[PDB]
């Protein structure tokens, strides 16, 4: 299997896998039962923004949500992924949507990754615009780009309405390397924005950004409430 | 008095004031006395590297030193900063010596800050030379610049010699924005690099990297193991 770590935005409460009864934010390590949740106060055809960040000497992982002038939220979990991850990994988005649904419109993703050795190396992706032909991006299952040059994670019709059962993933093309022998430090960051719009009084599925193994691929199985991240539930 | 927030490079070990009895590195908050310590592995003669960062939503200050090829040393303090600073900062180095000395050499300082409010702000400077009038560094007490572009904190003779009871410091020209009412994450990072020698098997007192009001100044009574920083050791 893959191995996942992920920052879920989950928009329907699944109880049955341990999701809280509200739309919630969660630190995704190698399950999909979130090892730190918060309440997601969802503001749907709102757009929202999610900052991500990590680095090794603190071993914290953190994110917030939030919407213009609204307030936030917050969620962190205590985690040494240089012990959970592989040395080189991709970097990626995800959604879903299942019985419910719900637009998983990107509008943005930028990310940061910084490795120094005590004897700095470094990549930065930005996307404000996706292209029609995204050479950068590897599309997986369902996603595409759209004529506004936004990225759609998850199936929507040509009138704008989001389809139930999809899922969809982006990756960005190169490899990242994370943790060395020979290092000292390593970090990144990560931004988001995204827009979710339902014509279900309870929208689903969510949106992540997570970091995998290279060769990570969408596991069968992986549909509505797994985020296209997980094969199961454990 | 000034509004203090810091990372030590102590290589004197006052037990009276709180130090373990070797050089370490420390989270000064509001007091000379670490909140936070580590064992330094003290190299003398040889330059070393400091990374530092925080932010605020995992509200952890952790820093890392090391050199070339040898080992890393550690240290974290869980910590809201917007709590404990004000919102305009300015952002500096200190250094002392004492009975004893070293020379408190750095060759190179880099510094970033963000500011995101819900509706982003930034700023960075990396000095890898030091001019030799620096209209964008305010230098305090003893501390110059000298011919071979390197920023020299402490007093030293024109051979070389390092001289006790100095105290200098440099602060970059420009207040730092760290928090705000709409702000929803802030964060900075910083790394130097330094050189430390001396004609003493102990040698002292250290060197720090520091945020505090911007009008901050050195404290009288400051010198030595105070590291030009506190009025006194409470
Ligand atoms: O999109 C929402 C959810 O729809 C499905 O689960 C269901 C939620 N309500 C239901 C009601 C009936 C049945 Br049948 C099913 Cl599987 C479900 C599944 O696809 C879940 O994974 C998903 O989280
Ligand atoms: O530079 C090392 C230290 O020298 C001084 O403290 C002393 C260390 N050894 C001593 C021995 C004698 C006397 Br007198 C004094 Cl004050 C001291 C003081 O200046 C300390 O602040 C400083 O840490
Ligand atoms: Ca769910
Ligand atoms: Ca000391
Ligand atoms: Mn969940
Ligand atoms: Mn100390």
């Amino acid at each position: 299997a893959d191995t996942i770590v992920a920052v879920e935005l989950d928009s329907y409460p699944n109880t049955d896998i341990g999701d809280p009864n509200y739309p919630h934010i969660g630190i995704d390590i190698k399950s999909i039962r979130s090892k730190s949740t918060a309440r997601w106060n969802m503001q749907t055809g709102k757009v929202g923004t999610v900052h991500i960040s990590y680095n090794s000497v603190a071993k914290r992982l953190s994110a917030v949500v939030s919407y213009s002038g609204s307030s936030s939220t917050t969620v962190s979990y205590d985690v040494d992924l240089n012990n959970v991850l592989p040395e080189w990994v991709r970097v990626g988005l995800s959604a879903t949507t299942g019985l419910y649904k719900e637009t998983n419109t990107i509008l943005s993703w930028s990310f940061t990754s910084k490795l120094k050795t005590n004897s700095e190396n470094s990549l930065h992706f930005s996307f404000h615009k996706f292209s029609q032909n995204p050479k950068d991006l590897i599309l997986q299952g369902d996603a595409f780009t759209d004529s506004d040059g936004n990225l759609q994670l998850t199936k929507v019709s040509s009138s704008g309405d989001p389809q139930g059962n999809s899922v969809g993933r982006a990756l960005f093309y190169a490899p990242v390397h994370i943790w060395e022998k020979s290092a000292v430090v390593a970090s990144f960051d990560a931004t988001f924005t995204f827009l979710i719009k339902s014509p279900d009084r309870e929208p689903a599925d969510g949106i992540t950004f997570f970091i995998a193994n290279t060769d990570t691929s969408i596991p069968s199985g992986s549909g509505g409430r797994l985020l296209g991240l997980f094969p199961d539930a454990n």
